[PDB]
């Protein structure tokens, strides 16, 4: 076997204010690829089956005709629970305008928040198959997102992912973008990504949901550059994708996890033994200087932890971060907290084409076990972290969403931006399937999360697809 010994962890919980960063190593991160098998042409998956999302069909709805739809969470409590209002289900996503000049893959400068709602309880056979989401339209008031950049230069603005939570009933967390690019699309000044809070008021009667506020957006966090990478430090730098939740292990007190970048100047040679994590005599080792000659220097993602310094949840605390992949995957996107079995599972999206020269995996969801929200979290299924991936040959190379290798899985780039509800259902959107890019979301699927493994569950609707964008909820507000 030329795959190495995976990095062993704990799942022992620390003190949340405890500077402790669990690794997800390299030597953890080369599991993927040793558990995965070449692929059997007409075969294009590699990934253990228990570990692939089924295929979705090209003949997809879009959610609605005239919205590009992509991040999306539900209406919920600091519980994970999501909210049904007088007997409405409510998401938010992403949205922008398919017609409006620019193209899917440069959508995201251009990303406004948007809410969608249906009736709660109805059965598949009286939901239409596009899901039946009526789109509310854009969630705050024109200018209310950007007046946190003051005067700054910039050439666009953006509403990037968080999470909603009902308590003005009703606080909006998400990411305030700011950009300075040229002609070519290089930043003339750093992004700004901010960490922000706006509140307003859910109201419905028999016909229809609608919100009022959202006027005045509170700024909570920004990077510091001590622990979460600044524009300054790296123009790349992620910062963004706020989950703000309650600890029962930690009462009076609300914390919030987060996508961040390790705090170093961008091209540092800083990884270290610890992001390898090898055993000393294993044959399969890597030399650290051949890993950073490589390149992977470039990826240093981390998940961060904020704690609210008040009651009002209107101030934050920075505590270091609760994971890093440094030299393994330049972004672990909007990070949850999922509480089952008295254990604490850690989820976050990555993208095949962010991983460090090296080490590789697909497009999709990764999970993490322990004993509390900072624990030496263990990386699931084989000690890998894969949880759920787009089917993929890893054995051969990626291509890209806008540019499908035919030697590929042409559904590889078939869903993004898993969001796991209770019970274990997956909601997430589709971005390309052969020469179709979707905007839309994906059928929902279900994964069993059994301790330290996990199975995509293939008796759960259309041989494991569930009905386009089923995020439902189970409780009313
Ligand atoms: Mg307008
Ligand atoms: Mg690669």
């Amino acid at each position: 076997s030329g795959y190495p010994i995976p990095t062993p962890h704990s799942g022992q919980a620390y003190d949340p204010f405890a500077d402790f960063t669990a690794k997800w190593t390299r030597a953890n991160a080369r599991q993927i690829k040793a558990q995965s098998h070449v692929p059997v042409s007409p075969d294009q998956n590699s990934l253990p089956l228990n570990l692939t999302m089924p295929d979705i069909p090209a003949d997809f709805p879009q959610t609605n005709p005239d919205v590009w739809v992509w991040d999306t969470w539900p209406l919920a409590d600091v519980h994970g629970n999501q909210l049904s209002f007088q007997g409405w289900e409510v998401i938010f996503s992403l949205t922008a305008d398919p017609h409006a000049g620019y193209v899917f893959d440069d959508r995201h400068v251009h990303a406004r928040i948007g809410f969608f709602y249906r009736k709660a309880g109805i059965p598949a056979n009286q939901r239409p198959i596009d899901g039946g989401w009526i789109y509310g339209g854009h969630l705050f008031p024109d200018g209310s997102s950007v007046k946190v950049f003051g005067n700054v230069p910039m050439t666009q603005n953006a509403e990037w992912s968080g999470g909603a939570r009902f308590v003005n009933n009703v606080s909006l967390y998400y990411t305030a973008t700011s950009f300075n690019r040229n002609a070519q699309g290089g930043n003339i000044t750093p992004p700004i990504a901010i960490i922000s809070r706006a509140d307003g008021q859910i109201q419905a009667d028999d016909k229809h949901v609608w919100f009022t506020g959202f006027d005045q957006h509170l700024p909570l966090l920004a990077p510091d550059g001590k622990y979460y990478q600044t524009g300054q430090q790296n123009e790349f730098f992620s910062f963004r994708d706020p989950y703000v939740f309650l600890d029962p292990a930690h009462p009076g007190k609300t914390f919030m996890v987060f996508e961040g970048n390790t705090a170093v100047q961008r091209g540092s040679r800083s990884c270290t033994e610890a992001d390898l994590g090898y055993s000393p005599n294993d044959p399969n080792k890597e030399d650290l200087n051949a890993v950073m000659d490589s390149g992977a220097i470039y990826q240093m993602a981390n998940v961060g932890l904020a704690v609210a310094t008040n009651d009002e949840l209107t101030q934050w605390k920075f505590l270091p971060p609760i994971l890093s992949g440094n030299c393994v995957n330049d972004q672990t996107e909007r990070p949850q907290i999922y509480l089952k079995d008295g254990k604490y599972y850690l989820f976050t999206i990555s993208h095949r084409t962010t991983y460090a020269a090296g080490v590789d995996g697909p497009d999709g969801v990764y999970g993490f076990v322990g004993d509390g929200i900072r624990s030496d979290f263990i990386p699931l299924n084989g000690l890998s972290g894969l949880t759920l991936g787009n089917p993929t040959d890893l054995y051969q190379p990626a291509g890209a969403p806008y540019a499908l290798n035919p030697n590929q899985n042409p559904r590889t780039f078939q869903s993004y931006s898993h969001y796991v509800m209770p019970g274990g259902l997956v909601e997430s959107f589709i971005d390309a399937i052969g020469p179709r890019r979707g905007g839309a979301l994906a059928p929902t699927v279900k994964i069993n999360i059994n301790g330290t493994s996990t199975i995509l569950d293939r008796t759960y609707g259309n041989a494991g697809l569930g009905g386009y964008g089923d995020i439902p909820a189970n409780l009313p507000a």
